[PDB]
């Protein structure tokens, strides 16, 4: 283990400074002995996933807050956690010296880091690209004879994905999403702005676009990468908006329904990539449950849809009415958060050491977990201090900020807030009930690991310390305190 090297940039908390020869890391995982619990703590004051251990007490008295585990109240199984290998992320990582690149990838993907097991891969260019390109820019190439991967794939994204998978002990799942089709498949003949596919589902435009998904999967498979899932389109509602400034492809829910049923479903099912799962929506949860009803009430579409992908950008938060109602209507269709991102209109894109932006991530993950969501995918894995590069200056924050001039990278509070979940909630973990004895300002969630062991995350977004006890009837009582502006993860064996 190496501790955080803290640095202040004058905001509420510190970043952890890494370079070619030093980065903060964990010792190999270890389980706490029966009758004991592990505690990982991060605080605004500067603690970064610090490990301590306490006893599980046989009984408890007091009127203080009690959180009772309900281990027989069983909910969703977790797919996992990760982020996006954009052109911007890969260009930033590969601008560091080889040893600093390795410590950055280890921070995310190693058991000595925070154990990411998902990577979202854009299909060609998005706003976090330094140019607009698709895989098939030769006009009217319906047979896709000029389909090919540019250097952004073969020199930046694919080599970093291979290195990520080599560092991971957990199996990593790849998720692919397109922003735009070739312009010659679109009504507006442009990568951006208001525009859909030409014609109608079933026709040559729609069959070509479905075949483009298979050519992408074919080209990645030639580079020995296989996908867990693809989304039907990144943010289909964006391409319905006049002057939408970057790469988009408009679909109404009806258009998405018919494209999946007539073209994408059958084309993927008849390919060598038929095991790849399809997620629908990949957009703001405010479009639910309407979008799920339109697509999934058509059995010709539903038979091809594994899941619903949601974005957090416009959450701010009717989770019950959107995520909850959707689960109720379609309980066997998983909900997956495919894009989360932070910033206030009066704040810069990157705020080095923002505890507030950390708290937004952990709060979002807890709310999602409490409303059936199985997985949570950050946006850019890494950005520069301006929040780029980005061909349209749509600059945002990232858990890791690379300073190429200093051969340095900064781990933001967001990285640690994500880590409190990603490191301690492996694939197959199941959310279980956790009931509070009184109204409280805390956010908490409980899950059980595949092996039966318990995990609880407790976030305190208030300034006040909150004494609390966790009751697990199988083992006893965890007496602890949630300090103001802290996040804790608690682990214990149940037998
Ligand atoms: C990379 O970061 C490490 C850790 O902050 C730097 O090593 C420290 O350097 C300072 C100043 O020379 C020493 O006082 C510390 O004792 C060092 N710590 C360790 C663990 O070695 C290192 O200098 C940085 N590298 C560069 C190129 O700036
Ligand atoms: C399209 O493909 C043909 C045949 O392989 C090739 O000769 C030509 O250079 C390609 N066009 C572009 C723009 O790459
Ligand atoms: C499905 O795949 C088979 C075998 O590759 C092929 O012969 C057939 O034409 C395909 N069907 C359609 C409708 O594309
Ligand atoms: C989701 C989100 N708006 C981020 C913001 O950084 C980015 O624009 C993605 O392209 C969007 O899909």
């Amino acid at each position: 283990a190496r501790p955080c090297i803290p640095k202040s940039f004058g905001y509420s908390s510190v970043v952890c400074v890494c370079n070619a020869t030093y980065c903060d890391s964990f010792d190999p995982p270890t389980f706490p002995a029966l009758g004991t619990f592990s505690r990982y703590e991060s605080t605004r004051s500067g603690r970064r996933m610090e490990l301590s251990m306490g006893p599980i007490q046989a009984n408890h008295t007091g009127t203080g807050l009690l959180l009772t585990l309900q281990p027989e109240q069983k909910f969703q199984k977790v797919k996992g956690f990760g982020g996006a290998m954009t052109d911007a992320a890969a260009l930033n990582i590969l601008a560091l010296s080889p040893p600093a690149q390795n410590l950055l990838l280890k921070s995310y993907f190693s058991e000595e880091g925070i154990g990411y097991n998902i990577i979202r891969v854009p299909m060609a260019s998005c706003d976090f690209s330094i140019r607009t390109y698709t895989y098939a820019d030769t006009p009217d190439d319906f047979q896709l004879h000029n389909f090919s991967l540019p250097e952004e794939d073969t020199k930046l994204k694919i080599p970093l994905i291979h290195r990520a998978l080599q560092l991971a002990q957990r199996p990593v799942s790849l998720l692919a999403s397109p922003w735009t089709s070739p312009t010659w498949l679109k009504t507006n003949g442009a990568v951006n702005g208001k525009g859909s596919l030409k014609g109608q589902p079933g026709d040559i435009y729609h069959q070509t676009w479905a075949r483009y998904f298979v050519k992408f999967l074919d080209a990645y498979a030639e580079h020995k990468l296989q996908f867990w899932a693809v989304t039907a389109e990144n943010e289909p509602s964006a391409g319905l908006l006049s002057g939408y400034p970057f790469q988009c492809l408009g679909f109404t829910p009806e258009h998405q329904r018919d494209f999946i049923a007539r073209d994408l479903g059958p084309t993927l099912a008849n390919s060598t990539h038929h095991n790849v799962r399809l997620l629908m929506l990949d957009d703001q949860r405010l479009l639910l449950p309407h979008w799920a009803k339109v697509v999934l009430t058509d059995p010709e579409a539903a038979k091809y849809v594994h899941g619903i992908a949601v974005h957090w950008y416009l959450d701010f938060a009717p989770a019950k009415a959107t995520l909850g109602e959707t689960h109720r209507l379609f309980p066997n269709t998983m909900l997956f958060a495919s894009e989360a991102c932070v910033s206030k209109f009066w704040e810069q894109s990157v705020r080095l050491g923002s505890w507030d932006r950390g708290m937004q991530y952990s709060h979002s993950i807890i709310t999602n977990l409490l409303y059936h969501v199985v997985g949570w995918t950050d946006w850019n894995l890494a950005l520069n201090p301006e929040g780029g590069p980005n061909w349209v200056r749509n600059f945002v924050d990232s858990p890791i900020i690379v300073d190429i001039t200093k051969d340095t990278f900064y781990k933001q509070p967001m990285f640690y807030h994500l880590g409190h979940f990603s490191k301690f909630i492996p694939e197959g973990s199941q959310r279980v009930g956790l009931v509070a004895s009184q109204k409280n300002d805390l956010d908490a969630v409980a899950l059980m690991h595949p092996d039966g062991s318990a995990v609880v995350v407790v976030l305190n977004r208030s300034s006040k310390d909150v004494p609390l006890t966790i009751k697990d009837p199988a083992v006893g009582f965890l007496e602890t305190i949630s300090p103001g502006y802290s996040i804790h993860t608690y682990l214990w064996h149940r037998q």
